[PDB]
């Protein structure tokens, strides 16, 4: 007792314990257990960081304050330091000697309570070249006789996995569940605790700041539990605003600072648009339309979803956007998404649904069940989302995956959460789910038989409905049906590819100019409505790169200069030179 | 009473210690009661309260505030889920029979299978029921359980395997919250082999995880939501007259769920589609939620009545239930609102009025 | 890393659980970030709150060395804890935070360095900086809820191109002193860009610097005839090629000749069907001339025609003439849908998982090769 436990009453007398607020029924039942005749040993079990240790030390704090029923008055709770207890037990019997001496001291006191934090650790305290003769059994007979009182604290998992193993020790304690408090209890706890943090960080918290901290930590941080994550938000806000007086920012911590802390912790695009975040969102449709020609309404839908997200009008809990892009090949379905990722400056999560042809490939997405060979790997999808919570999720050619795999995205779109094999949950509320497919293509490109050609516009939707279950479609933000590229779009695509080729050549230090009629001839040569834009890339490659490759590989353009490409009219041929 | 209740509701210790602990805690409680000198005998009510607090289960509460909570539960839910009253009625009656003590022997509070077209309040009624009771909500998306060997994920890996020390998720959750609402979403999309776990649970209210530990489901409401049988109900027959395909819905459900599984259910509540007035109420609900979102930004909003009617007429889709209304309201309101909140008039200001003209059926905006 | 360093400093000055956790992919610079915080403290490039603070890198080996005689490890650990508590101005840096969840005494196996430290961290008594990769974190560290709760998660993200360029600029003098070689700015930028484009198995601030160091080391092995030189873009290209398997600038050698006479060297082996040799040579030339695709295979060709016309022979001869391996797959063996699992592997939890995929592994082992799909109509 001299130097192995710390007097918690002494701490509360010197203010070393943060004050216990609320927890009325919990502490009342802890006292009730303490007042039993036999096995008066309460065990505080609960989630990690919900106030179990807080309750245990707040009992002694209340004793010092005297706001306790007049049966635990003058009782002194001591926190056991197992670490220092085991320090010098090098020789046989030292541990048992010191432990039993402390035990008889506690027996003689008849007023003290021994609080053992993380009591699940005492299932072994030294069997070094020996048997079960450690503290796990030394403490057993004293509890059953009701001579001493011990308070335990452990999480549900550690309890179930370690403490429940020894039924003899397990039955000597009274399990008490410390549940996570609700909103009002948490904000009141913060109200009672924040004087100390204001003192430590030399700041002031507004009431709205505290309420916002509570609500945001609730709806944005799903890693931890309320009474600790809220005060963590508070502490980090205090520290940040305390580091600001380098420019003499002696002021209160308003709501905006709380949102800064929450966004920097949860890695979310918060803190209201502002600065230029507004400029970037404003001309995003432009920066995309200059790289994706035609199919502008897809860019419109994407930008509207992103803005609604940043404007605070997003969904309560859903991905930023859940889009199904369907249309013929080579019309920019994946390109608009990749360019959106590059424009926003965030991560692109590309997944090739063609690799998920079989039903049993779901385990590749979410991980293998426990006990199996691939358990230690987790799942690819959820791991990627957890690593990059703010990103764009691209699922290429979802019609190629097994029709059953869609049921994962079902829950992902509905709730924005996905649980891997470890019970961990990925947060999809900050991702844009975009799925590309060629579903309605073959049905729209059909030939009517009869004297009257029919309207086949609805056939793309018919095919998509036949492929995707009604509940899967019912969770999509919108289905943007892409149309084929028109000839002016083809000219613009040819120009974009010319710019790409020019960049490639500038890398080699040579310049290229292509006459306008040459561009027109290339467009008229390569245009194929049924195949979109890839034939343009092919024809441009064949017509320009191959002659250019020969010219620069074999001397004529080695460290060359200007490439002179123009079109003649008699043969529709191109010119070349240095 | 101490003996009987410690037997029936404590299953972690052995009888000669269970009863002694019940009696000792009752004595300590009656000894702490006389802070106002109420040194009394231990009545049956005190023993019942002690065991209920030990078993973490609800006691007799026909007088407390939760009696009123149960009194107005059906209405406090009907204000959030419009139509489909029979589901709310069944849920509330099951919760009452459990709380009234006139419950099932050792079964869960209620075992209900919710089936019907998508986009209706099958899962939403469950979320709002968990909120209205203030009890934990355990959500399990059975779509993550397509393979038959994912049962190991539910109940844990057998001893002598890599995933043993983690334990099952379902049993661990129920251990953490013995009084909760258990939501199993899209169970027909899980592997049909998984249904046998639910067989065992529904019949006995107990479940043994990998550690031989038994989870107690007697105080957990079991609600499972499916979209099974919907294809037939909405499938058009060929002929001059269409048939009620509800018989086909029943046939499909029986195809998917073995006879004993259907026998271990409290009821199968067939959710209906949403009517037009129900659509109007849904529009009102979503507009209220949008108004809350805007007030978070400091923007008041007023939407006219005929604008509401026009939104409902534009978004009404019988096949998809209430979900299309979300998109309709989204595009028709949030888009101009997002523009005005980002690079427009509604930056730190509100008073946005939306009204419908009759020449173009368009919306008004602005300060 | 001023943003991340500022986040770390903000975390350290907190009242409770003021223990930042540097989480990031390997090679990103987590250990580098901690030791550079120490370095800037030495140079005073810190806010006054962290000034005059001493960071200690905790060694686990020497801490557990010889800790027989139950209590030796505990006594030693508590002695370290007491020295740090008395210092009141020290931060303990644990390079591998996921490795302190076990400290022997498997009998019972509970009183380890993890449970020994939780009271200190929860009380805000001591400041410790951790570091771990993402998978180690999520599979080893975060499993201990109470320990993960006492640490503040900081994501150390992969830097950008220009950030990498500046990092290499700042690190260059040490590599110069080590190799006695000098780097040109164009060479550094080329190293960064080529490492991004062609090296796929590492992350920027550890693979661009890898190219820099290896170029310096090889140019240090050039003065066997005393070829004293600075590192130009050419050496960088050679280095990045030794991993990408195709040099871009070495084409100024006889590689130009091999390209030029390739069509003929094939025509002497494949008679007729000149169109195929022409197409293949044009594709390979466009690739080697830098005009090829930046994210596509060198060439994707479907050869169709009657039997015995040289469809398979021309590809084998092309592989021979180029000196590259022939990744040969017969699509008649993949006549069934489920056979794709041979090419890509089985999902986790299934019998063939640890084997991997045939095609992907063959491609990874041979980054530069010709892929032949015999009888594709049979798959
Ligand atoms: N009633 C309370 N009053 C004030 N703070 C509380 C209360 N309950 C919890 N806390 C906060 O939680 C922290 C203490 O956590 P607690 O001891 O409850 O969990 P724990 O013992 O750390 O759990 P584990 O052993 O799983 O880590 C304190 O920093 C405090 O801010
Ligand atoms: N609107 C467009 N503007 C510019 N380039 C385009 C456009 N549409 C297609 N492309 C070209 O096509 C390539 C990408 O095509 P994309 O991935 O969009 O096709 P897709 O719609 O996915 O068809 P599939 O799924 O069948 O491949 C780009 O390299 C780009 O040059
Ligand atoms: N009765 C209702 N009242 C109000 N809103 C409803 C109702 N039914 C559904 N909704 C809307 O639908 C959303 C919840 O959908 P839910 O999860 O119930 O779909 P579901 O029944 O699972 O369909 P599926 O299983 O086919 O996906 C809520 O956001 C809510 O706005
Ligand atoms: N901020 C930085 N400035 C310059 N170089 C850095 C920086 N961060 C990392 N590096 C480079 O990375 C190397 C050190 O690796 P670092 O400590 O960053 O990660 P690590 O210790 O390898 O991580 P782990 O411990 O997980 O393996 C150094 O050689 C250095 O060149
Ligand atoms: N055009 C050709 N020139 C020279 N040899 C040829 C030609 N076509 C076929 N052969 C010979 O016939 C054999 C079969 O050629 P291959 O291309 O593999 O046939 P397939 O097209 O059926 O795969 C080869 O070994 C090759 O030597």
């Amino acid at each position: 007792m001299e130097n192995f436990t710390t007097n918690l009453n002494q701490l509360a007398r010197v203010g070393g314990i943060d004050p216990l607020i609320g927890r009325e029924k919990e502490l009342e039942r802890a006292i009730q257990v303490l007042c039993r005749r036999r096995k008066n040993n309460p065990l505080l079990v609960g989630e990690s960081g919900v106030g179990k240790t807080a309750i245990a030390e707040g009992l002694a704090w209340r004793i010092v304050q005297g706001d306790v029923p007049e049966v635990m008055a003058d009782c002194t709770i001591y926190s056991l330091d197992i670490g220092s207890l085991l320090a010098g037990t090098k020789y046989r019997g030292d541990f048992e000697k010191r432990f039993k001496a402390l035990l008889k001291q506690l027996e003689q006191d008849t007023n003290s309570i021994l609080f053992i934090d993380e009591i699940h650790t005492i299932i072994g305290a030294g069997a070094a070249s020996g048997g079960q003769v450690d503290a796990a059994n030394l403490i057993k007979p004293l509890l059953s006789s009701g001579k001493i009182r011990v308070i335990g604290s452990t999480t549900y998992q550690e309890f179930s996995n370690i403490f429940e193993k020894d039924r003899a020790l397990a039955r000597r304690f009274q399990k008490i569940d410390i549940t996570e408090p609700s909103i009002e209890e948490t904000v009141q706890i913060i109200n009672g605790l924040k004087p100390k943090y204001e003192a430590h960080h030399d700041v002031r918290y507004t009431a709205k700041a505290v309420r916002a901290a509570v609500e945001l930590a609730v709806k944005y941080i799903n890693d931890r539990h309320l009474p600790d994550k809220a005060i963590d938000v508070i502490d980090e806000a205090g520290a940040r605003a305390r580091l600001m007086p380098v420019s003499k920012r002696k002021k209160t911590v308003n709501v905006a600072d709380i949102e800064s802390v929450v966004a920097r912790i949860a890695r979310i695009p918060e803190k209201s648009v502002s600065q230029s975040d507004r400029d970037t969102l404003k001309n995003l449709g432009d920066r995309l339309k200059m790289l994706v020609f035609g199919q502008d309404k897809a860019i419109e839908a994407l930008t509207e979803a992103i803005k609604m997200a940043r404007a605070g009008l997003g969904h309560e809990h859903k991905p930023v956007g859940s889009f199904l892009f369907a249309g013929p090949t080579g019309v920019g379905k994946t390109e608009v998404t990749v360019q959106l990722s590059k424009a926003l400056g965030i991560e692109l999560l590309r997944f090739d649904m063609s690799e998920y042809m079989e039903r049993h490939t779901v385990s590749r997405l979410i991980g293998a069940p426990p006990g199996y060979v691939g358990f230690d790997q987790g799942g690819l999808l959820t791991d990627a989302v957890i690593k990059h919570p703010h990103a764009v999720l691209l699922l290429d050619e979802i019609e190629k995956a097994h029709p059953d795999v869609f049921n994962i995205l079902l829950q992902v779109m509905d709730n924005g959460t996905l649980t891997d094999n470890n019970g961990r949950k990925a947060d999809f509320r900050n991702v844009v789910l975009v799925m590309t497919t060629n579903a309605g293509v073959r049905e729209t490109e059909r030939k009517s038989i009869g004297l009257i050609h029919q309207d086949n516009s609805t056939d793309a939707m018919e095919e998509i409905k036949k492929i995707f279950t009604p509940e899967f479609r019912n969770r999509l933000d919108n289905i943007i049906w892409f149309d084929h590229l028109s000839t002016d779009v083809i000219h613009q695509v040819v120009d974009k590819f010319i710019v790409e080729l020019q960049v490639q050549l500038d890398q080699k230090g040579v310049s290229l100019e292509v006459s306008q009629e040459a561009r027109n001839w290339l467009a008229e040569k390569g245009y194929d409505r049924a195949m979109g834009a890839r034939p343009m890339a092919r024809v441009i490659q064949d017509n320009l790169k191959k002659p250019l490759a020969n010219e620069l590989l074999f001397g004529s353009l080695v460290d060359g200069g200007q490439v002179t490409v123009a079109l003649d009219k008699e043969k529709n041929e191109l010119t070349y030179g240095f």
